[PDB]
């Protein structure tokens, strides 16, 4: 069983700093010979990320849900193509697989990924990495927003703490590295 | 069965302003008639909302993973209280439980929640409304984050306009109203 890196990233744009980021990420999960789990489309990183693990050879694990299939254009070419039957399944399904998490750029879809992978880790209920991986500014604003809610009590030290934010992706992947 | 409005929102703080917007939710629910569904517990604006609408003899649904019963004060004295297995169950449960949904201010359990219900609502795996309720500029930088989201393609401008964003109770509730 290889470690496994779990990558939720975005279903949207075409941006060539988003996809390049996301390749980047694909390529050297796949070189340090851990598995990608991702959510199973060729769209957007979600493409460019599995796109880019197989191209260096890597083993790629795409979860997507049955009523994405069509939308997200499931990864035929993922080695295990896991389609479930809801969303939250599909969720389930990329945490057990997985032994650590990094979010890229996205939308609202990987905003509950993260959130969800987030609150889970902060109450105890994994102890896997959760990684924000953001070279080029998407989440400034969020990041500020977020750390604005420690000295009011709405989110703790602790929990701004327990994330791990970086610019690079080999901070990223030592940030996931087995102990 | 009922008209059930879910309401999700903070679990830590302890803030006059916040315990007052979310009692006076609870209480404004219960007074229409309607079911309150929350996160089940007697903890901050969790607790206030299900105690106010309880209160006012509101019928109340409470939904909690068994793993949070004990920190999260579960709110036994709710008129059904359903234990999970997991934080997915949970939102699996609010979610087939409600007809509308109510997010007050909250930390990032509060915003996994949302975003969750955002991301199924945008893609057509309910119809329910999503409701911000926000008296006091607490998800301003949030909103003007995710605004400079649909330039760029991350979040499209009917994502956007799915949200109903209001600053009072009674403009949150009549946008949860029945058709």
């Amino acid at each position: 069983r290889q470690w496994a890196v779990c990558v939720y990233c975005a279903s949207g744009p075409t941006h060539p700093e988003l996809l390049e980021l996301a390749a980047e990420v694909g390529s050297s999960i796949a070189a340090r010979g851990w598995t990608l789990v991702s959510g199973g489309g060729n769209v957007s990183a979600m493409g460019a990320v599995a796109q880019a693990a197989r191209a260096k050879g890597g083993h790629t694990v795409g979860v997507i849900p049955k009523a994405l299939v069509h939308r997200e254009l499931a990864d035929v070419d993922a080695a295990e193509l896991i389609v479930t039957d809801t969303m939250r399944e599909r969720k389930r399904e990329m945490e057990h697989r997985s032994d650590a998490f990094i979010a890229l750029p996205g939308g609202i879809g990987t905003l509950e990924e993260f959130f969800e992978a987030w609150t889970a880790g902060y109450l105890g209920m994994h102890d896997k990495p959760l990684i924000l991986l953001d070279p080029f500014g998407h989440y400034d604003g969020l990041l500020t927003w977020l750390r604005g809610l420690v000295p009011t009590g709405y989110v703790s030290q602790r929990a701004m703490d327990s994330l791990v934010v970086v610019d690079n992706v080999e901070a990223a992947l030592e940030a996931c590295a087995p102990e």
